[PDB]
């Protein structure tokens, strides 16, 4: 019942980290290439303490298809914990080749500090639904099972604390089942287990990394009833926990297991979700062991962001937690959507959260920004709705 964290001084601060084209000082690459929207956050802390924040740079509209580059920012130092805007480097690019889609960033930090980044890719003229109009009037083909038309799975890595990245290597044939069309990895993060393996959540499956850090052998763990956009965590009991986006609005879909297999997925009645990506973080295993979860706590809206704590050895139940709106950001639109969480070096939680200006309503011209938040456990625990 007791948590010493509640007695600590509560701490929170927050600011836009990826600034859309409509904002003052919009984020652009050194080449001058700019972006209508930033969506699909992912964040990890490396073994040095540096924080790496990734996003999809959606060039022309907020849509999932078309020219989309994989962008990122690092903290300028390994020790600043991204505490203020001046602590963050300017926008950089992992990969932006062609006019197709580079996205679904799903990083994991390995023991040697190799940072692996799993990505999804699709071609310039394809979209999930097909028949979508591109900025030049071109109508998309529907993503299909052909080599040119399917979703690919790519892997890149950094050996220098995120400073540079390898040209992504196509692992589709090795790590995506044959005959698939649509695919997704993450988005959000993979994990490293107490037992040494890596686990990367993907559509219908986990990707497992074994062997030498930064030199892993990869394999596929097929799952029954998993979602397209999954999250993974090792719960305090040492078991695995998939907490996935549902296909229809309702509740997060949860399954538990090990590297030998998972039980059935079932909705978690305690975690409503509007059919949107969420994030999960293993905080600590010593008493009192904690798992952190973040999503929109709503069956209908993405604007109900709520960070929560579970003390359960199997993360069966999360507390009410705290609404992010208790510490709202002004000037970056309506917060809510995808999220990704990391621990920081100064005993805080760092979270990236989508925001939507909604200037074009549900339309393609609605600018999307990404907020960076830091808060401690005390902040969560001192929420008025617990
Ligand atoms: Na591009």
């Amino acid at each position: 019942i007791n948590d010493p964290a509640k007695s600590a001084a509560p701490y929170h601060d927050e600011f836009p980290l990826f600034r859309s084209a409509n904002m003052a000082s919009p984020d652009k690459l050194s080449t001058g290439i700019g972006f209508h929207s930033f969506r699909i956050p992912a964040v990890v802390r490396t073994t040095t303490g540096r924080i790496l924040a990734f996003a999809e740079g959606r060039r022309h509209t907020n849509q999932d298809f078309g020219d989309i580059n994989l962008v990122y920012k690092r903290t300028k130092t390994t020790a600043n914990n991204g505490a203020s805007p001046s602590d963050w480097e300017p926008l950089r690019e992992v990969v932006g080749s062609g006019a197709g889609t580079w996205g679904n960033p799903t990083p994991v930090v390995d023991d040697d500090n190799t940072i692996y980044l799993f990505l999804s890719w699709n071609g310039a003229t394809y979209s999930q639904n097909g028949k979508d109009v591109l900025p030049d009037g071109t109508v998309t083909k529907k993503i299909d099972s052909t080599w040119e038309g399917r979703r690919h799975l790519y892997l890149t890595e950094s050996r220098d604390d995120g400073n540079t990245w390898s040209k992504p290597v196509d692992l589709t044939k090795e790590l995506t089942p044959d005959g698939w069309a649509w695919d997704a990895v993450g988005p959000g993060n993979g994990i490293r287990l107490t037992t040494g393996e890596l686990v990367i959540p993907a559509m219908g499956r986990n990707i497992i990394g074994r062997g030498a850090p930064g030199n892993r052998t990869w394999s596929v763990q097929r799952l029954s009833g998993a979602g397209a956009e999954g999250t993974i965590v090792q719960t305090p009991d040492g078991k695995l926990y998939r907490n996935d986006r549902p296909s229809q609005k309702g509740y997060r879909m949860v399954a538990r297991g090990t590297l030998e297999g998972f039980g059935a997925f079932a909705p978690d009645a305690g975690l409503p979700d509007p059919a949107c990506q969420g994030s999960v973080l293993r905080y600590n295993s010593d008493a009192p062991a904690r798992t952190i979860f973040l999503n929109s706590a709503s069956g209908t809206s993405r604007r109900a962001m709520r960070v929560r704590i579970s003390y359960d050895a199997d993360a069966k139940k999360f507390n009410y937690g705290r609404k992010l709106e208790d510490a709202k950001v002004s000037g970056a639109g309506h917060e809510g959507g995808h999220s990704s969480m990391t621990k920081t070096g100064d005993y805080k939680i760092g979270a990236l959260v989508e925001s939507d200006f909604f200037n074009d309503g549900t339309g393609k011209n609605s600018y999307r920004a990404i907020i960076w938040r830091r808060f401690n456990l005390s902040w969560i625990l001192n929420g008025p709705n617990n």
